[PDB]
RNA sequence: UGAAUACGUUCCCGGGCCUUGUACACACCGCCCGUCACGCCAUGGGAGCGGGCUCUACCCGAAGUCGCCGGGAGCCUACGGGCA
């Protein structure tokens, strides 16, 4: 207790320059190898520029935007909680490659659809 | 390779520690209290029975004492008394 302890700040990945990147690669992050995981971000990016041709990092901010949720909430938790959503619904889909589940949960979450994002408006709803 | 979450955990499940207060107790997941079953002894009343004693009322027992009369032919000496 006190002191407000700590929560570390890590760096970008590569082609982003962003902090929640590396924070999302450890959600997918499975078995401790976040080098597959990290790919299979990297992998699951590729697929939404080649989709999309949009920038896969303003997609992935935007995605993770449409999913914190408001009620059910501290800035952060906004992050942690957005972030399970996005790969537990990742989890659950259609595609059978890891990297092409995500992008398409990517893709629907930054447009403010899917099931990561239906998860969220429940969870709101029955809190307001 | 390398997290997620760690303060809003102030609570609190639980442990430890300082401090306050209270009852019993110190085997403290205590201790007491009470009922029930068994054993022994003991207290009191009551319906009633047996024995002794006390108080009140009536019913006349004897000895003895006190008092009066006294038998008159009764038990007798006589200023007459008296005994029975």
């Amino acid at each position: 207790r006190r002191r407000r302890a700590e929560v570390r700040q890590l760096q970008p990945d590569l082609v982003y320059g962003d902090v929640l990147v590396t924070a999302f690669i450890n959600k997918i992050m499975r078995d401790g190898k976040k080098n597959l995981a990290a790919r299979i971000f990297y992998d699951a990016c590729k697929i939404i520029q080649e989709k999309t041709g949009q920038e896969p990092l303003k997609v992935f901010k935007q995605a993770v935007e449409n999913v914190k949720p408001r009620m059910e909430v501290s800035p952060r938790r906004q992050q942690s909680l957005a972030l399970r959503w996005l790969v537990q619904a990742a989890n659950q889909r259609p595609e059978r490659r890891a990297a092409v589940r995500i992008a398409h949960e990517l893709m629907d979450a930054a447009e403010g659809k899917g099931g990561a994002v239906k998860k969220k408006e429940d969870v709101e709803r029955m809190a307001e």
